[PDB]
């Protein structure tokens, strides 16, 4: 096994969590500040989480900014950039999931970029060039990404067809708001699309090349069995606050630096996922239940180690050849993914896999063709992974 | 199985990880500042590290205060305190081990605090009106407390015989340098202590009463089976990076706030400890080695189900009564502490027992009449435990 990279860990997300923890929500902003709230597609209106929220904030100069989709576009958020500036706004308080945390993150860094510089450029250069990004902090209503207290954000043009990430610590929320109640509202859809991807965070950073690195391994180990367990429950039993909150502080430890800090980490699945969601308008979630399969079949040799201990440790698969307790330990995967309600075919979301040399061409313009944690997956390797995803 | 507490979770402190971190030294540290430098008895100039730290800050406004013993003491610290009123230090760096890092936690408070009241006052109220401190970093050279992320410190007054602790946010470090090599040199005492320090802090926060927080079970857990593997190859392996590196890392999440976020905590075995450390010198994990198999003993009742638990996912004991497997898991803990060269009862270190009853009046004192998750270890419990402690 190879050594833990040196690392620069900072977490610097106050987490406020529990039942009625906005209690704490007034006191983070500082009393003179400008606030926007930005907020989704409406959820947030009709479960009373936003008027919980304006409540908290009662008398304080506060603006709101409504509409943030699903994979949020960058034409959504130039209209939040534009009153931003214009308004003088000083914070930002996401209150929805994942994609309007990443909306506001895009929307603290895209106010304070030069004047004449076109704010996409954040996502063609990674987020590089941020030098400075209006504070946020966040209520999170959806746990999935870990985005309330990590430094990425993922924009779409949705004119052109694109998805890509960006990073910077810029945009990591002063603090976040963790409360399981507001989960409870969640369509299982969703609940199912968020153990996914907490799952796959994880193993994007865990299922990968073998490190010494025992404390990694454990919490990762840690995480993915406490969603085997109580994800499926949070379907069953949906206000049983108990589950709720052991799938939401699994997601925020999933991708929070922790357990990747020092490790080789993977997320081609994450790539090879993003370009289906921009030309297809799959669910992220979905996206990886797809991939993730394919992927580690085609990937099983140079992730061989990881994989058994996987297999043993998270599915207590120990008997057989390599070989067959890998195929076990994939099949226990996608039958989860499956029984959480997330379809793992292409076909099985009415695509045939004609779209194929269309999603490569997208990856070759997005730079997307040495992925993975070998540097090895290249177009060919991606189509055969797309291929056998079908 | 009851629920978590809420809670409130700020872990500001940038971790510099890795062999040769100290070369990102210099650029945490303001240019402006004037810095001391403060050290222990001396194995930072035997070794190297204290020359590593000047050549990282060379050309800076640099001061050195040296002499911080194990169990820092108050007369010694004050010197310190003198030091940085006198020649305005705006910045501490604590170069050592816990003692050094505690010690100059409180010369950080007491500097700022009221000049008219004596800075002991920081320990009689537990560093609650700490109002500011003068901000300090770390190069930790001793895997064990955890002080390097945490606001917690335990200062000694030798004068008294009181050994007692204080927490205050103000004195959270800003950011610590964990270089895995720095800790080859300690001698097998230490690595020892490290270990059992590190293992009991864990227990402290995982073996109370059964709260259905599956994440801070999982970890806790995992910190354990960590120690409990690499722990015995730091003594066999001392200079085995792998090695070291995974009981630096275990003992950093064994007291940053993470695994006790919301859930019951314990303490009395620290807080019996303490008065052992105070009144006849044992290092503090000789004192926990020697009262957590009694103290678990005694509260096997209370602490029924987590010691099952534990008992099953830390030792694989699952066969037998439940008494059987308890007295099992605590014999495992046992049979641990002492095959790191760590003994587990009072005659082991040549103290017979008869200072017990001297004992109580210091933790009456302390008004530590109340100890546990359950606050219902009072002084006859503590009597009964030492006495099983002989
Ligand atoms: N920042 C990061 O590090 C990452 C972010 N990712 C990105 O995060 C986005 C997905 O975020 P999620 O949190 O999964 O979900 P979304 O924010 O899109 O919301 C999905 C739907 O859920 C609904 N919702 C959220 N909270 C609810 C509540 N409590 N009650 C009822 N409905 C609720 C939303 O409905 P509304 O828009 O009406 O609020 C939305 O339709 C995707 O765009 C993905 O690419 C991921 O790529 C991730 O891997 C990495
Ligand atoms: N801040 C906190 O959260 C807490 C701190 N605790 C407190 O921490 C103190 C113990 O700290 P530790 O880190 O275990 O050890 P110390 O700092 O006292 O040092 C012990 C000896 O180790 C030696 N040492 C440290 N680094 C070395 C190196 N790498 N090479 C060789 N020798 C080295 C020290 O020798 P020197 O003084 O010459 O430097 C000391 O004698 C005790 O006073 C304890 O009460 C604990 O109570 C803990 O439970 C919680
Ligand atoms: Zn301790």
């Amino acid at each position: 096994k190879a050594g833990l990279n040196n690392f620069n860990l900072h977490t610097p997300t106050r987490i406020l969590f529990g039942k009625g923890a906005i209690a704490g929500l007034r006191e983070q902003i500082p009393h003179d500040a400008r606030v926007l709230i930005t907020y989704g597609g409406g959820s947030v209106k009709k479960t009373g989480v936003l008027d919980q929220v304006l409540d908290a904030l009662k008398g304080m100069d506060v603006l709101e900014f409504g509409g943030i989709e699903p994979n949020p576009a960058y034409e959504t958020l130039m209209n939040a950039v534009k009153l931003v500036r214009e308004q003088k706004v000083t914070f930002l308080l996401a209150v929805g999931g994942g994609s309007v945390l990443d909306g506001t993150k895009f929307i603290a860094a895209a106010a304070n970029y030069p004047e004449n510089i076109d704010p996409w450029h954040i996502l063609q250069t990674g987020g590089k060039e941020i030098k400075s990004a209006i504070p946020m902090g966040c209520v999170l209503t959806l746990p999935a990404t870990g985005s309330e207290s990590n430094a990425g954000a993922v924009i779409s043009r949705k004119t052109t067809g694109d998805k890509q990430a960006f990073h910077s610590a810029h945009v990591q929320p002063v603090f976040a708001v963790l409360d399981p109640v507001y989960t409870y509202t969640l369509p299982p859809r969703q609940v199912a699309n968020g153990v996914v991807d907490a799952f796959v965070h994880t193993v994007e950073q865990y299922v990968t090349k073998p490190v010494d690195a025992k404390i990694h391994d454990r919490f990762a180990e840690g995480i993915l069995l406490t969603l085997i367990e109580d994800g499926p429950k949070a379907l069953k039993e949906p206000e049983n606050y108990d589950v709720r909150a052991n799938v939401m502080w699994a997601a925020t430890q999933a991708l929070n630096g922790l357990i990747g800090a020092g490790v080789p980490q993977d997320w081609a699945t994450h790539m090879l996922g993003h370009e289906l969601t921009a030309m297809h308008g799959l669910d992220h979630a979905q996206t990886l239940a797809i991939v993730l399969p394919a992927l580690w079949n085609e990937k099983r040799d140079t992730k061989r180690a990881k994989l058994l201990q996987y297999a043993e440790r998270v599915w207590n698969i120990t008997e057989g050849s390599d070989d067959e307790r890998i195929d076990a330990a994939i099949a226990a995967t996608r039958n989860f993914f499956e029984q959480l309600g997330v379809p793992t075919h292409l076909s099985d979301y009415g695509l045939d896999g004609s779209s194929i040399p269309a999603l490569l061409k997208k990856l070759e313009e997005h730079g997307m063709t040495q992925l993975g944690e070998n540097h090895d997956i290249t177009l060919d390797v991606s189509r055969r992974i797309y291929e056998a995803a079908r």
